[PDB]
């Protein structure tokens, strides 16, 4: 209830009313004692975006909070910001541009940084919509709908890689993003698809387990039992072929167990 | 050539190699094909029956028919039924599912081209409105850009010329994959086919389907759903759906409905 998490959110999520998601990202981070950081490097209007969600969270009742505006990767050294990255029990990815957001902050100290806390268990990460997006290692950095599964429907890059083990999608039933989603999969079979919808989180505890929250679905796209798949052998603007997939589809307070690779009711 | 069903999602080709169609045409017999077709869906019927005459009269086929059923009384008339007495194949084009049902489920004409082909002795194709009617329970409508609801998908009674199945068309091309999880949802019991323009899927005598053209089928299957909310929820609540199968094909691979697999081409 007040353990660290890593909150996946799908865009659009609730800024007015109960803001269930933002209220559990901020129980997570400490509440009344929460030190939270806000990036808003993914977005273009980093000050407006990066003061609504200050403003969210004072409303709430923290200890302190930071508006970590990296404008360029030299601020990623800045001594200022990597010092409150050590005194911070959370921080909070705004949406935007996930290819953005990634140039300015991958592979910089201060990212590493929360990266590494992160992995000790030590703070809280939400990221919504781009922040989302940047979890995985492989990150769905654009792509349309509309379409059968191709491989030129993606657009694949790197993002942070909180975690690694997988692809994360965003506004995803909204914008009709399972074929996108599908044709990234094609290639990192490996890796869990996690298709999620706005006002969505998927939480990744630390047992391994992944909690859903909110309005609308988590899709879990699962390859690792794919018994065959034509990707190799066509080209990139032909229908791909993806045979034996496991989906589950989630809502509120339902499981995905990462370990037993398997779903559970509420 | 032996007779098969053909579930054709829509804006098949028409114009080119027209593999789909001709491949409606080679299990009809060929040039030995007697070929109903039934615009019926289409509030243009003359129209678009004589777009398929041309097509397959270019193919070459013994003879042609536009069975143009347009009121139910038509569904008794004796030289329709005579026809379907007599024909290879019955082609039936897209337009409105629900106008097609309307005039031609539970009539002697339909009721016996459904016998027919189940007896394995004609071809039957649909696309687009023709293919949603395959099922017993059929998608009428429905929107994209929502995760899966019951509200999200308009569920009617299809023709049940393949009873266990549900067909989605157009699929997608027009995102439909949340209205076909909706539908299936309602009906876990059903294989779920959504078929993309241009693309077919051909269920065979053997019980194997083969995808034929241009997209994909996606056979989304819930016979082994672990758990749905589905009996709790209200109608417009997000559904979920635990342990569905889903594979999707492409032209040359088939799907062993028996087994329940996926083989490549």
């Amino acid at each position: 209830s007040s353990q660290p998490a890593i909150l996946i959110i799908g865009g659009a999520e609730d800024k007015v009313h109960g803001r269930e998601i933002l209220q559990t990202f901020w129980s997570r981070s400490g509440g009344n004692d929460a030190i939270i950081g806000i990036i808003p490097s993914a977005s273009r209007e980093p000050l407006l975006i990066g003061e609504r969600y200050q403003t969210i969270f004072s409303d709430m009742g923290v200890k302190e909070l930071k508006v970590l505006d990296i404008r360029d990767r030299a601020q990623g050294d800045d001594s200022g910001y990597r010092l409150f990255v050590e005194q911070c029990t959370g921080i909070f990815m705004t949406g935007g541009d996930q290819l953005r957001l990634c140039g300015l902050l991958a592979d910089t100290p201060l990212m590493d940084r929360i990266r590494q806390r992160v992995h000790n268990g030590e703070i809280s990460l939400a990221g919504t919509s781009a922040g989302a997006a940047v979890m995985g290692h492989h990150m769905i950095a654009g792509g349309s709908s509309g379409e059968w599964p191709n491989r030129a429907l993606v657009d694949m890059a790197v993002g942070l890689g909180i975690v690694p083990e997988i692809v994360v999608d965003q506004h995803f039933h909204n914008r009709n993003r399972m074929a996108r989603l599908l044709s990234a999969i094609s290639t990192h079979p490996e890796l869990l698809g996690l298709g999620i919808d706005e006002d969505t989180c998927a939480m990744f505890e630390r047992d391994g387990s992944v909690k859903v929250i909110g309005q609308g679905t988590v899709s879990f796209v699962d390859a690792r039992d794919m018994s065959y798949t034509n990707a190799a052998l066509v080209g990139a603007n032909a229908p791909l072929s993806l045979h034996n997939l496991r989906l589950n589809i989630l809502v509120h307070g339902e499981v995905y167990h990462q370990v037993k690779q398997r779903a559970f009711p509420r």
